[PDB]
């Protein structure tokens, strides 16, 4: 019957009829020209969910149809009836469940494969909903750059994440961490074989799920630009480009933020006679990449215009070259459109998004678990390549990157309340709920001075707790609003206990600090209204009690490494502490 969580919102869902269930045994067609990546997802989820494949046709089973435009399957053209992925861009595909038929058509291969996850997506417990679906990206290049500093990702971690990244679409992973050498200071060097089985099982599982693997070079460190040393370093950057294509890497990007030399005349000309001797000559690596030395707007802009650097790179630099940029700030609140617009215009192409959240590198006490927050729901216009640069924690970074996948497929209809509750439902199952009061307090980063983004922490809990402070202010009766609020904070030690509890070990060993600083937190908000309640009661023995432990648990969170909603759970302590009901 009716539809579950869908991660990306799918671009057009019309629910035409009352569901039915799918066969233990089903009709497999279209199995031989359709996308091997897609079917082999398919086989997968159909092991999974103990669903086995007639070898002949229909005892009247459910008959599921798979494959893609053009390709010559009349099967197809049936099931589909008045609707199409003909007229669909790049990665588009049509989906349509109806009276014991599923088919699945994609533009190409990437969007059969994506309609095989729209389909996992919709079946529960071998129930499907009757749909006409049409879906395709709003920005061609959406995933993620492992950029963070700090406790490298494993190679497990990295397996585990590109699957996910197939899961919702996401199909862009930069390949650039600070734990491997031959990406930076053994840059030159190709990957000897006691590395290369490590590297194409990660080259393999990305061209697998539809990801493309970018591998990230940053030759700043020492690279020469001029002369037989500059050319003999130009030589290097050939030669281990195609060692990296003869393992099947497509797609590459060229560092420049690391340099000292900061010559952007040097760095472009680099690009440039790379693009042509190596990205054109192959024919079959996608569009170079680059991250310039000035990549937010306050390095790349002063008064309007452009600064030297920028102003150089950007005349010179290949129009079919990417380059990321990280909004007005390294890590800021917002890309408003504006942004967007005068990057773009200084660059005069479509810009490349490095989105500094949910990485949590410069203040790592916290975790980054909101959505994402402050970009403009218009950037596509002057934007069609976004990441997102995510936490060393990589079990919790699925939250936010969830976030993302939504954004970056569609962008028209993101809600960022909508998506984080939705990551939530889908990746937390039965402890969703507790998950949700636990990540509403984490999400706002604040280094406090130049790095801050995301959602407030907890906002409807701080708007009541405001109007506690007023009314108690303004001598107005505040005891229901106490009540509500002793159920608040008994509500988040529960959960927060309950996750301790219940959380598999994957997440919690990224957030256990962090589970007990809240607790601690609101013990502290308990003992707080304790404090308050006495005061209103004129009760100095239990005034003295009440205190005593706010500050402590106060004190306790403070000397802890784990930091969490600094600006309400921790605050209020503080705010309660330094309020004088005696005198109002
Ligand atoms: C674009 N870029 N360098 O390529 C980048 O964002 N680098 C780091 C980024 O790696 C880091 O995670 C972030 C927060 O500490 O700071 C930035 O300066």
């Amino acid at each position: 019957v009716l539809v579950p969580n869908l991660n990306p919102t799918p671009e057009n869902l019309e629910v035409v009829g009352d569901g039915f269930k799918i066969t233990s045994s089903i009709n497999l067609v279209g199995e031989e020209e359709a996308d091997e990546n897609a079917v082999n997802a398919l086989r997968e989820f159909l092991t999974a969910n103990n669903i086995e494949i007639n070898s002949e046709n229909d005892p009247n089973s459910t008959t599921l149809i798979i494959g893609e435009v053009d390709d010559d399957i009349p099967e197809l053209d049936e099931a589909l009836n008045g609707t199409t992925a003909e007229n669909l861009k790049e990665e588009g595909y049509a989906l349509v469940s109806n009276d014991g038929k599923i088919a699945i058509e994609g533009k190409d291969g990437d969007g059969t494969f994506y309609g095989v996850q729209t389909f996992k997506q919709l079946v529960k417990e071998s129930n499907i909903p009757e749909v006409n679906i049409t879906d395709y990206p709003t920005v061609s290049a959406r995933g993620i750059v492992e950029g963070f500093y700090g406790t490298p990702w494993t190679h497990q971690d990295r397996l585990d994440q590109i699957k996910f990244y197939g899961e919702n679409k996401l199909n862009t992973y930069i390949y650039a961490p600070k734990d491997d050498p031959y990406h930076r200071e053994k840059w030159r060097e190709p990957y000897p074989e006691s590395e290369m089985q490590r590297m194409q099982e990660l080259i393999n599982a990305s061209a697998e799920n539809k990801v493309d693997f970018v591998f990230g070079i940053s030759p700043g460190i020492d690279i020469r630009f001029d002369g037989d040393a500059g050319e003999e370093d130009f030589n290097h950057l050939i030669t281990k480009a195609e060692s990296l294509y003869d393992m099947g890497v497509r797609s590459f990007a060229i560092y420049w933020d690391d340099i000292q030399d900061k010559s952007a005349a040097k760095h472009a000309q680099v690009l440039n006679r790379f693009n042509e001797e190596f990205v054109k000559a192959k024919g079959d690596v996608k569009p170079l990449i680059t991250v310039p030395t000035e990549y937010d707007t306050g390095a790349m802009v002063s008064n309007g215009q452009p600064r030297a650097y920028t102003r150089i790179f950007a005349e010179t630099v290949d129009p079919s070259i990417e380059v990321m940029w990280t909004g007005p700030g390294v890590v800021t609140n917002e890309i408003p459109l504006s942004d967007a617009q005068l990057i773009s215009g200084i660059y005069n192409r479509n810009m490349a998004v490095w989105w500094n959240y949910p990485v949590t590198d410069y203040f790592k006490g916290k975790l980054a678990l909101g959505p994402m927050h402050g970009l403009d729901k218009g950037l596509n216009q002057y934007v069609d390549f976004f990441t997102v640069n995510p936490m060393e924690h990589a079990e919790l970074s699925k939250i936010s990157i969830h976030t993302a996948a939504d954004y970056s497929w569609n962008m028209d209809n993101y809600d960022y309340d909508k998506a984080w509750n939705r990551a939530i439902d889908m990746l937390y199952g039965d402890l969703a709920e507790d998950m949700k009061v636990f990540a509403n307090h984490s999400t706002r980063m604040d280094n406090k001075t130049w790095a801050k983004s995301g959602r407030e922490d907890a906002p409807e809990l701080r708007a009541k707790m405001d109007e506690l402070w007023n009314k108690l202010s303004s001598k107005e009766d505040a005891s229901a609003l106490i009540e509500e609020l002793y159920g608040e904070f008994a509500r988040m030690e529960e959960a927060c206990n309950n996750l301790k509890a219940n959380l598999p070990e994957v997440a919690l060993e990224e957030c256990s600090r962090q589970l007990d600083e809240l607790i601690t937190l609101a013990q502290g908000d308990k003992a707080s209204l304790d404090m308050i309640v006495a005061q209103l009661n004129e009760d100095t023995e239990a005034y003295e009690s009440a205190k005593e432990i706010a500050q402590n648990k106060l004190n306790t969170a403070l000397s802890s490494f784990a930091v969490i909603s600094e600006k309400v759970a921790q605050s209020f302590i503080q705010e309660a502490l330094s309020f004088d009901l005696t005198l109002i």
